């Protein structure tokens, strides 16, 4: 019953999962399982682990202070979610948030009789309400659902069983569905993260933690800018950088206006759901990556939500200019690509961000709130995407380009939310 | 009497003077004289020319289109202004504008019986009113005084008799004291500059051309920023770049606010003198160095003077950010330096800019107009300068650090201006 010895199944074998597995193994003696879909990467890891079931992690730079060379044994590896069965008591979703639904629908909940908690490692707004709904339908209402605002480190590959961590986050916001402050699981998570001096801040409900997911605010305006969509869908033109100013990347007044406007839209939606908006600029500067006060004053930070729109935008433009002088300058914009079957794919940025934002947009329309900036970003993306599918032909596109389950997710979120209000 | 054959004495042998000498020699057969003070540079040029009296110019890059390799003979070189005598009919002041007074006071006007024009090559606001006053006192009221808004090229050394020109200006504003549109001299200047596709725009009076001197607007806020003054007066600390953002140079919201504010101040003063203010952002973008409209919109440019202060500043910050992505990124901030006698000197930036701005500030106070941004920039400079003189000791400072003739210049400008109004 000691929470740091619970058998723990990690779903998704991204670099974050290696760091996480090391962090659990170092805080206790727990059986560790791992899942990854049967992609090329997953298959390669599947073979590796069948021979020597150990992952490797190297702390570098800042992270070297609390993460050195480590090794962690995996007791069970699976590549079919129908095999996610047995005595597992903790599931950790390391997959991106727009895949929670597809993943949770494949888990055979009846074959997890001792399940106590499901942890949403890089949550999105509404993720926990949705997971609650799915669990409640499977008779797992007892299970504790914890949303974290983001993954807590910058981790990357070096192959698939080897990662390096550059840096750890300042703080993470988290909550379970009951607004507890310190359940056993929450205390365990705090203990895990304390090993790297990461602050944990409990929130009153799942949405009140998820509202602190930085990527919902920042990716869509940058990733869905006309000039970024053009670089994405025309793979031969010169590379763009996600955080650079025009003409090398998207940052400019119009894109900053979309950033400020999208944050306005989330405030509308969050408020409708009974949740307070964040102070975007304080969040960015003080919870994530600071810039000197000679560029972004403390006055701008503390008073941001009461500043006029144009002054909000000025402050944000200055912030992103200052950030370029973590290595934002290095983030390239990824393009469409073909897989082994020569089917075209979108990369994770913006495919994840589009799905997360489309789910919230559909939710908003159900609740009679308008999000004009979200709507303009998604209209722009959809027209670019249609044009790309016609260039290459729909038959030559992977089905991820042709549909999504955002509609059902939004309906499930609304259903859960309305059942508590 | 043909104006392109007039004997022409160029005062100041900076790189601009070499380009200018080539431009005159190529547009006519005129006797050419040259002056430079007996600095180290001037002495070295003085010896060189006594052996082979020819200067050399190389057009490079953009300028290669209308400036190739050229050579020009100097018929007379002097290093004492008391020797500025004889049949010279045109004087061209290639020296910086804060030296006009000292220079003109040394010219023996009675020994220039055929003087017809004095051309202020890189004028400042008030330069032509001041020169008028000095000429009028010497009985040279007949002489034509022409102010140009700036020097018309980016020219530099490679030694002292050899220059290269990177680029030529789009347009130059000019005027004589009578608001003519096309006197013979003005037509000659247009012909000279046309050789490089430079536009010339006649103005209704000298001040109505001088108001287009970019350096009056741009240097003081950048050069006199706290962080730039610190780099100037502490020569051992890491170099700063004049146009980069903090912490590598001064650009930040406070400095941009000084830029917008100083332009407000000049409008007050210019208006008081009967002259319309310029549109600063249109001037910068369209008459000097453009940035894409995705950064600075045409709306911001065309409407700048009616925009609210904060939006003016936003637009200016964006402009200077876009400029960094001509090689602004390369302009280093120069520091105090010792001469052969181990006396400390200020470099031309900001020493020239401080003198030009102090003259206008004293003028403004005489005319009951307040310039709070100018005043704050000069107070800041003066305190930094005092602190530096106390560190090194006043005995170890060149006298340029300890006084100026800005007071008399301002009085002379006011006197001339009042005598026409």
């Amino acid at each position: 019953h000691m929470h740091n010895t619970l058998p723990t199944l990690i779903l998704g074998a991204g670099p974050a999962a290696i760091q996480l597995a090391v962090d659990i193994s170092a805080t206790g003696d727990a059986r560790l399982g791992l899942y990854n879909r049967p992609s090329t990467k997953g298959e390669r890891l599947k073979q590796y682990l069948a021979l020597t079931p150990t992952l490797y992690l190297q702390g570098t730079g800042k992270a070297q202070a609390t993460q050195k060379e480590s090794s962690v044994t995996i007791d069970c590896y699976i590549d079919q979610l129908a095999q996610a069965v047995g005595d597992w008591q903790r599931l950790i979703l390391a997959v991106p948030a727009d895949h929670y639904y597809a993943v949770l629908q494949q888990i055979p909940w009846a074959a997890l009789p001792q399940l106590k908690s499901v942890i949403l490692l890089s949550s999105s707004m509404g993720s926990g309400l949705m997971v609650q709904n799915l669990l409640n339908a499977a008779g797992k209402r007892d299970v504790e659902v914890i949303s974290l605002s983001s993954y807590y480190a910058d981790t990357k590959y070096i192959q698939p069983y080897r990662a390096y961590t550059k840096a750890f986050k300042q703080r993470i916001y988290l909550a379970n569905q009951w607004g507890n402050a310190g359940s056993a699981e929450m205390s365990w998570l705090t203990a895990v993260l304390a090993r790297h001096h990461i602050d944990t801040l409990p929130c009153s409900n799942l949405l009140a933690a998820e509202r602190f997911s930085i990527t919902n605010y920042v990716h869509p305006p940058l990733a869905l800018a006309d000039t970024t969509l053009q670089a994405l869908f025309y793979p031969e033109q010169r590379s763009q950088y996600l955080y650079k100013t025009q003409p090398e990347g998207p940052v400019c007044p119009a894109v900053i206006a979309d950033l400020a406007g999208l944050a306005d839209d989330y405030k509308r939606l969050l408020n409708r759901l009974g949740v307070e908006e964040i102070n975007l600029l304080r969040f960015l500067n003080d919870d994530n990556y600071p810039v000197p006060a000679s560029m972004v004053s403390r006055r701008w930070i503390d008073e941001f939500p009461q500043l006029p729109p144009l002054e909000q935008q000025y402050a944000l433009f200055v912030r992103y200019t200052a950030l370029l002088v973590y290595d934002f300058s290095a983030v390239k914009v990824a393009t469409v690509y073909q897989d082994a079957n020569a089917l075209w794919h979108l990369p994770r940025v913006p495919l994840e961000d589009v799905h997360k934002l489309r789910t919230l947009l559909l939710l908003a329309g159900a609740l009679d709130v308008v999000m004009p900036t979200a709507q303009r970003l998604l209209q722009r993306f959809q027209q670019a995407l249609k044009a790309f599918i016609d260039r290459v032909g729909e038959e030559h596109c992977h089905p991820s380009l042709l549909g999504d389950d955002c509609d059902r997710q939004a309906a499930i979120i609304e259903q859960q939310w309305r059942s508590q209000t």
